[PDB]
């Protein structure tokens, strides 16, 4: 069978806590009232739920509503006790109330209100100095989630908001989020595709938090090189030969190795043999004013198929890509 594995970091830290902390099956859940807010506008459409701008006719104050789509009591639960967790966390949003509709019976969850800085202007104006703060910014609350025992498992672009007019930074979408116990199993069919781990690509299912190490770097190398998606996989084996034709068979069989993983007999097949590529193969005129040599230190430290041997979010905080945006402080 294959090889244990625990977190370096932050191992034991729901064990030394009350169970109700991550006990989320448990928790009962305290009930707002839904005529305090009125639905201005709608936001976005996603998946698990549809957002709007909402006002609270208490105080006259901005709020951002997600309706949820049906899913099962437990998943929202955990949801909302990983959000009170965080809660006056670095970087973290901030859940105020949660409602229900007394007819449709549709649950939904009001959040504090951040304008996001539209795209393409952000996008086109970005700078290296930008990428870095807010990588530093990501790396706060990472490390903040890693620390109360959470692991987002859906670390990407998308669940990354900026309004740049204020330097402010969020990070959302914690409907993934689990308690990192070890010993545990989880399920491997979480994140999206660009942005997986080798670890769920080949079903080792006793991962931890170095999970989110390894999708910062799928947003670290889009954001530097300017190619998103950086691994751009056709399917869920076709993203593991995207991912080998960059980092190389090589360490891959050694990982598959140490940890006696069994790989289906498909990818046997695909994988085939690849030589670890070199980063300055993705730099070019347009993209060199953002890659660096410290950058690439810092990108390689990320991208491992072990995920033993990623960087933590504290120790890439330490990293020197980051040495001038430190200074600001
Ligand atoms: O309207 S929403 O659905 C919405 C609105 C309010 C709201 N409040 C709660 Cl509570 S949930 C919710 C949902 N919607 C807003 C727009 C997004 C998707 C969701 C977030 C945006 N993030 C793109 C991004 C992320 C990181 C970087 C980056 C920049 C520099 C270094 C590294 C990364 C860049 Cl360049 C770009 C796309």
């Amino acid at each position: 069978g294959p090889v244990p594995s625990r977190a370096r970091v932050y191992t034991d830290v729901n064990t030394h806590r009350p169970r109700e902390y991550w006990d989320y099956e448990s928790h009962v859940v305290e009930w707002g009232n839904q005529d305090d807010y009125q639905l201005v506008r709608k936001l976005g459409r996603g998946k698990y739920s549809e957002v709007f701008e909402a006002i609270n006719i208490t105080n006259n104050e901005k709020v951002v509503v997600k309706i949820l789509k049906p899913v099962k009591k437990k998943k929202i639960k955990r949801e909302i006790k990983i959000l009170e967790n965080l809660r006056g966390g670095p970087n973290i949003i901030t859940l105020a109330d949660i409602v229900k509709d007394p007819v449709s019976r549709t649950p939904a969850l009001v959040f504090e209100h951040v304008n996001n800085t539209d795209f393409k202007q952000l996008y086109q104006t970005l700078t290296d100095y930008d990428i870095r703060f807010y990588m530093y910014e990501i790396l706060k609350a990472l490390d903040y989630c890693h620390s109360m025992g959470i692991m987002h498992r859906d670390v990407k672009p998308h669940n990354v908001m900026i309004d740049h007019e204020h330097r402010k930074l969020r990070l959302i979408d914690w409907g993934l989020a689990e308690f990192y116990h070890p010993g545990q199993e989880y399920n491997v069919r979480v994140a999206s595709r660009y942005f997986k781990g080798p670890e769920l690509l080949v079903d080792y299912q006793m991962y931890d938090y170095s999970l989110d190490m390894w999708s910062l770097g799928c947003m670290l190398a889009s954001m530097i090189f300017r190619k998103e998606p950086f691994f751009h996989g056709h399917d869920n084996y076709d993203q593991l030969v995207r991912i080998a034709k960059v980092l190389g068979t090589e360490d891959l069989y050694d990982y598959i190795d140490k940890y006696n993983i069994e790989l289906d007999p498909r990818f046997n097949d695909i994988l085939g043999r690849h030589s670890r590529k070199r980063w300055e193969r993705f730099v070019h005129s347009e993209n060199q004013h953002l890659v660096s040599p410290e950058a690439l230190d810092f990108l390689d430290k990320l991208l491992r198929y072990d995920h033993q041997s990623r960087l933590t979010a504290r120790e890439a905080m330490e990293h020197p890509y980051f040495y001038t945006v430190v200074k600001d402080q």
